């Protein structure tokens, strides 16, 4: 018996065709996945194999302006009109709270939406109660094959899921599921999941019973062959686990940004023993057409957007100094705001051991890409914040040790003179250079605001001490020449999209004034 | 014919009585002033003498808890309850915008609201049309009295009236005025109006026509004879002019919060010319009892008041704190907070030359009186702040050369290491102190933000520059001594109520996290 699993996993927003890069769409000719070219690829395939299950590993929740206007409203629209079978939670649907979940994906998508790990406690237990499912067991031709989903345990660091959402370990809230599914006679299993690659390969390799893991989060490419674009595969598709009973079980991911379909095909026997599997994720190129009904429904939607994108967000009372001479040479007002709001979307639900788990944040001076004037009234619109954050790119969360964040300072400066793009604006760090110091011997004094603290305030930082820093997540992978970040980081997980973090404080202050307040000062 | 004018000002939400230094009453057998009090003043005079005018000279909005919750609806009522004839705006009226004034107060006034100076501009001027007046004459005995009204011209720099608003000179706006009712066979004219006691000697000695000034903003006592209480008078009652035209014309002010009602006798003959005038601000002291039916409607109304005490106005996910053994030693958040929120309230309307005409504060630590925990679900509320900032007191404006502030910063750390109250919580200031020097030589450095910048940045303090700066009335009092404040200020205005700019603050942030940031370091 044949199944053909479907795959996508941290779409983020990306409803509409995207360059290569998963940025705003400028050559039609070149242009990429996007909910309607999705369609034509998945409607024929549902014409040809009799078995498919088509699966969401989560985090369509959050990525561009679609995501900002319609609330969700839009993927559970879309996936609809997909006709997902099954999505597993991400961290990101629970961005606007359970409230911004179960209003409005949960109440109105058409398919299951699956987690076994999430467990709710006092009223809240009630109102959510069956809106989503540890597992679901659905119906495939003339079998049956059960799904069951896991989310990121460390999603209250990663999103707003508020106090009476309880995020268990995944592998002990997912056996007795597995077990229980065994004992209604469902022999073949699928694991449809938010946690990462790492604990992907950790389910298919613990959890008992699990005949194939789906997943996501940490958008990771997987591939058998020569890669038909620019995403290097960090191993094979499927990436075969030995599971602690020997059999051999397919961990799949397809990288991120709506730009591949997952397509795994799995030979099970009569009794649900996988025999084989293969496939690859297709690559949703030009080559295959946009279907002419849903990008119509796409440009529907799409006109209040445009509507949106016009209209004040916030006022700014000083002029904001997004230029290159200031940003890319000293601390720039304009570097100030983005870091401030990157900070104050990282406020997550805290033990009595930190006022917040992050602190400080560092952004490359090259990435701020205009200044805003105030002279428009104080008007900001989501149209000028684009101007200033135009690549389409992301606030991630990272953990760094101290050597590691003291040799990008000394990065930031090594060239320094040139006008080049890795000069860095900060929040919750204060750095002095002494450039009469030779490169890489800059950085002179380097202090960051604490986490385990009641009440914040700054004390030297320490090499040996690991440090949550929001950065975009070009610098978490190593742009600008901080190879250091990439190679040394020792946790990174994406975060929300540029313009969206900076429109929300925005209008969470209703009037800025960033000032330049000696973050970064030379000596 | 003999004139009795009752007047009060700057009475600044003072409804219920108060201590003898205008604070929370404490003790009732020494307890003073209050609209219940009032009342019985005010009818007592109104049985005995014919001719009455009961004028207020402005600035009832703003002071207390009553303004917070009721948001000048108590204003109107109690106003109209004491049957007040006349009222000028002063410039805490637009403390909540000019919806904030005509909703409800000038809607809901049952006597005329006065000025001639200001004038509206676009739609605005069609709305308030008529809602108030320049002026307005009114019928007393037999005879008629006209009122002109004026408000302070830097009302823009001391409220939030809004850009379509003009607020014109008073005495230029004034004469046409005065000039219109002579034509009316108006002969005797009362200016009452709210630009202070300096504004109003130049009113009295150069709008011709004018026969007596009733005024306010400037909280002045004036006394005739052995002072009753603490206030010191700044001359005699009433203070005579002589006018360009050489009539003597009084004027007269009755210091602020409700502790006095003003009590004026003119005696005109039947030209309107005036042949004399005397009388004194009576002491509304515990002899005077309060009126039960009035003190019975004010408890009533109290209670919204204790019930929104307790209402959460916002979340604290760091611990705030207001100790003495930090705030009267170094940094303490609690003290950058109460600095934020002063600068925050005083963010007014500019031209193109300033992003804000003020950037600085100064706050004495011994004025924090408790640190707030943030372990109660983060929840704070009035009766929390209440406990910091239990005083009463306002955060003023004042204009200082950068040499008293120099001075006031030496005077922060004379004899530092004793937790004494002078200790300065700062904000827009970045102050750098060397204890080993001797006292009087200890600041070592003293930044302070720029305001005529569109890019608010840090500056060296110049001693000949003047620097607008938001600190408590107690400071700009001399209170802590600091008498060089009070001796050597160029300008002082009365601001917000400490408790409720806090309060604001908070509710605008809805989440804070103040932290020590460097605002204070030691050499
Ligand atoms: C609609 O979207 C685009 O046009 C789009 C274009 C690219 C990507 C991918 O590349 N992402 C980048 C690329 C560069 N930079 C910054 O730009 C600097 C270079 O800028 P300059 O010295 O001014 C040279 P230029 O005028 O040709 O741009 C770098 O040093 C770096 O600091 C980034 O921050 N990011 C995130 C994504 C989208
Ligand atoms: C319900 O209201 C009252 O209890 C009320 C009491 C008084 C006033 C008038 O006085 N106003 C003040 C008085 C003092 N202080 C501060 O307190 C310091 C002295 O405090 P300690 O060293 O702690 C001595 P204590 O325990 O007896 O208070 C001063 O150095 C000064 O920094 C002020 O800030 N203000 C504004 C008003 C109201
Ligand atoms: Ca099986
Ligand atoms: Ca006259
Ligand atoms: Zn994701
Ligand atoms: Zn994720
Ligand atoms: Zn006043
Ligand atoms: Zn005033």
């Amino acid at each position: 018996w044949e199944l053909t699993i479907l795959h996508t996993n941290d779409v983020h927003s990306r409803l509409e065709q995207t360059s290569e890069d998963s940025s705003k769409c400028v050559d039609a000719s070149r242009c990429m996945g996007g909910v309607a070219r999705l369609f034509t690829k998945v409607q024929q395939i549902r014409r040809a194999e009799p078995n498919v299950l088509l699966l969401d590993a989560g985090d369509q929740y959050q990525g561009t302006i679609w995501f900002t206007v319609y609330k969700g409203a839009e993927v559970a629209h879309f996936m609809n009109a997909l006709r997902y079978d099954a999505m597993a939670l991400g961290n990101h649907e629970f961005d606007n709270g359970v409230e911004g979940l179960i209003e409005p994906l949960l109440k109105e998508a058409k398919f299951p939406i699956l987690s076994a790990n999430i467990k709710a406690k006092g009223p809240l237990a009630s109102q959510i109660s069956g809106l989503y499912l540890p597992y679901k067991v659905l119906p495939v031709g003339d079998e049956v094959v059960g799904i069951v989903g896991y989310t990121s345990k460390e999603t209250p660091f990663l999103s707003n899921p508020g106090t009476n959402l309880v995020f268990e370990d995944e592998i002990t809230a997912l056996q007795p599921e597995v077990d229980k599914l065994k004992t209604l006679n469902v022999n073949k299993i699928i694991a449809l999941g938010h946690s990462g690659f790492e604990m992907d390969k950790l389910i298919a390799q613990k959890v008992r019973g699990v005949d194939v893991v789906v997943g996501g989060h940490s958008n990771t490419f997987l591939y058998t062959g020569n890669p038909p674009s620019k995403e290097v595969p960090a191993g094979k598709y499927p990436f075969i686990v030995t599971s602690d009973d020997g059999r051999k079980v397919p961990v799949v991911q397809a990288y991120a940004f709506g730009k591949y379909l997952g397509y795994l095909k799995i030979e099970f026997d009569e009794r649900g023993n996988v025999i084989s599997s293969h496939g690859n994720p297709i690559l949703l190129d030009s080559s295959i057409p946009e279907d002419p009904s849903i990008k119509a429904d796409i440009n529907k939607w799409r006109i209040k957007l445009d509507d949106y994108s016009t209209q004040e967000l916030g006022k700014t009372i000083v002029y904001l100094d997004g230029s290159s001479q200031s940003c890319r040479f000293r601390e720039c007002n304009m570097g100030n705001l983005i870091c401030d709001a990157m900070i104050n979307n990282n406020l997550r639900h805290t033990d009595e051991m930190f006022w917040n788990h992050v602190s400080m944040c560092i952004l490359n001076g090259g990435g701020i890409r205009s200044p805003i004037d105030e002279r428009n009234d104080g008007t900001i619109t989501w149209e000028n914040l684009a101007a200033v954050l135009p690549f389409g790119g992301t606030f991630d969360l990272v953990q760094l040790k101290g050597s590691t964040l003291k040799k990008a300072f000394e990065h930031s400066v090594h060239r320094y003179g040139q006008s080049t793009g890795e000069f860095l604006q900060v929040g919750g760090i204060h750095v002095v250079y002494d450039l009469s110091r030779k490169p890489g011997d800059r950085v002179v004094k380097l202090d960051v605001l604490c986490t385990s603290c009641r009440v914040p305030s700054y004390d030297p930082l320490k090499m040996d001490e690991v440090y949550k820093v929001i950065l975009p997540n070009f610098l978490a992978n190593g742009g600008d020449g901080f190879q250091m970040i990439k190679d040394e980081l020792l946790r990174h997980d994406s975060g929300d999209q540029d313009i969206n973090v900076v429109s929300t404080y925005i209008s969470k202050m209703k009037v800025i004034y960033p000032a330049v307040e000696g973050r970064i000062k030379f000596s």
